[PDB]
């Protein structure tokens, strides 16, 4: 059993696993915006 729940409000998101926090403009800007590998995704 592993039922895992984010860390953020708004808009904003973690940075998958990690304590970051990104905007909500983060929806397919052009790059990463991140930088581990995870805002990347819901964009292709
Ligand atoms: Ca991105």
């Amino acid at each position: 059993g592993s039922m895992i729940t984010p860390s953020c409000q708004k808009g904003y998101f973690p940075c998958g696993n990690l304590t970051k926090c990104l905007p909500r403009a983060f929806h397919c800007d052009g790059k990463d915006d991140c930088g581990n590998g995870a805002d990347e995704e819901n964009c292709g």
